[PDB]
């Protein structure tokens, strides 16, 4: 093992600019972590959040920029070395080595690229999450999914068919399983959901938040749920009717990855190695790279996400 | 020895005030399929009765038109194929509308015998709050022990029934109230903490006392509480809106704490609820709460009785908001 590792850090806050490779030691790795030299690593967007310092990084976690990455275990603690794995990292995956917790580590799936599976963990945890665990999709059950084009929606959506949900997307999409791609520009979602659907859509994974707030509860059928996951149209919404709340019994609700607990990640990394490898494996179900970014160049790869990766 | 030919009710001259409610004369009505019929001795009065009345809300299509959602009395007509109700029995229930009459339909799935020890007007104070706090609190929120819940209008029927089974269920109970005396009825029906709305900020409150915020708000206020709402819940807690009262249209939501401490915002109303629906709260609340009015751990608080004929005096009191607990109507 090396002295020191390159690592993204920032002259201050901006600014793709601000980023530069500099340099420091290396991650020791304590009860249940392991160590992992990296090949691949995920670029994702409260990684823009952080370079602007619009966010915090949880105070528990590396304040490097992190979340997702894959390849070859290169230290345990108290899974073996040279073992190929990809995981969801507690922030610090923007370097030459990074930690990973026990629970949060996932093997290659066969026939994978490194950068493939680094594409895997934030958004196939995260849309397990929500769409899976606290919403309680299953077959026949209508979904409807913004920002389909994005990497959690090319997720959610080839999830949500994999399990025989019917799948409505708003942004390519139908390619991937919707059966109806929906141009939110020109049509009015709220609109072709009543159409196409009895009396609405039993869930919706949001991304967008407060502009569609007011269409998201429109759409959804009696006892549908709305699961707020970003909010890309803002927090605040204005001037907003609770009432079909109440009468169609919705439910609203939502989560964030990071502050998620060590049991609450593992149970996700359980569900998707039981649930999900299969199809990844079956090649049923990929992830959907946009371009791929040399590790110097972690600048220009944010520049064009305004799923994009890093090869180290 | 038959039924009367006519009967008398309650009827509009139109929509407005107390004032245009005058008791008229119809035929009686007949108990068909899943029905039985009461001869009514005690009528509940609600607050979706005044909004009713004052056209504000209007009954769902397949309901009687006319007002009144519960009752007591004795059954007068077993509809054909009704298992194991029998005339002469001492029934209160929920009434898909008609309550206010000398007669009244009430489905099957929502008959309620009197508990042991309960005159007709404590029979009839039950159905409506005690069907709404169920739903709500326990089926769908799934109040257990050593929860906190936030309750507000704790000196309305709801508040008074909400109060009472959340004590009674071992849950951390606080309630809000509009003066010092309503907040002291709370206490006194289980809210270890009656919060004074008009000079506390019941948020800070909750704050306070609980130092994360609660798990469960029953909330009848809506729009005008749902900023503080929201901000005095726990992660994982859960809003639920059961009236508007302080109007339906919030001028922000922030909704950015529902993500972060991962709320759930839900709401449901009676009215439109199927026969399953209700049926399922009906046995459970037999099941359930039953035993515990048998015991006196939980009764109705019932604020005043009035006759039949004086209904709008009893819709102009709950206008004035002076009671604590049920206004009813005695036939």
């Amino acid at each position: 093992l090396p002295q020191e590792m390159r690592f993204v850090d920032l002259k201050s806050f901006g600014g793709p600019d601000v980023m530069v490779i500099g340099k420091r030691p290396l991650p020791v790795a304590g009860e249940g972590e392991v160590l992992v030299r990296a090949e691949a690593i995920g670029v994702n967007r409260p990684d823009i959040a952080q370079r602007q310092g619009s966010y915090p990084p949880p105070k528990d976690a590396s304040p490097i920029l992190g979340l997702e990455l894959s390849g070859e275990i290169v230290g345990v603690g108290p899974y073996a070395v040279g073992d190929k794995v990809c995981g969801l990292a507690n922030g610090g995956a923007y370097a030459e080595y990074c930690l990973l917790p026990a629970g949060q580590i996932l093997p290659f799936p066969k026939g994978y690229d490194a950068v493939k599976a680094a594409a895997l963990p934030e958004t196939f945890f995260t849309v397990w999450a929500n769409l899976f665990q606290m919403a309680g999709l299953t077959e026949g059950e209508s979904v409807l999914i913004h920002g389909g084009t994005s990497g959690i929606g090319t997720t959610a959506i080839q999830l949500a068919r994999a399990f025989g949900a019917e799948v409505y997307a708003t942004a390519a999409c139908e390619r991937l399983g919707a059966k109806r791609g929906i141009n939110y520009r020109s049509e009015d979602f709220a609109a072709v959901i009543k159409a196409e659907t009895g009396q609405g859509v039993d869930i919706i994974l949001d991304m967008i938040g407060a502009a569609y707030f007011e269409r998201n509860i429109a759409s959804l059928a009696k006892d549908g749920c709305l699961s707020i996951i970003a909010f890309l149209g803002g927090a605040v919404a204005e001037k907003v009717n609770l009432s079909p709340i109440m009468v169609k019994r919705l439910t609203v609700t939502g989560s964030t990855m990071r502050p998620r607990t060590a049991e609450e990640k593992r149970a996700i990394r359980d569900d998707l190695l039981s649930e999900v490898w299969p199809l990844l494996e079956a090649g049923t179900v990929a992830p959907v790279i946009h371009k791929v970014f040399a590790f110097e160049d972690v600048a220009d790869a944010h520049r064009l996400l305004e799923k994009v990766m890093l090869t180290v």
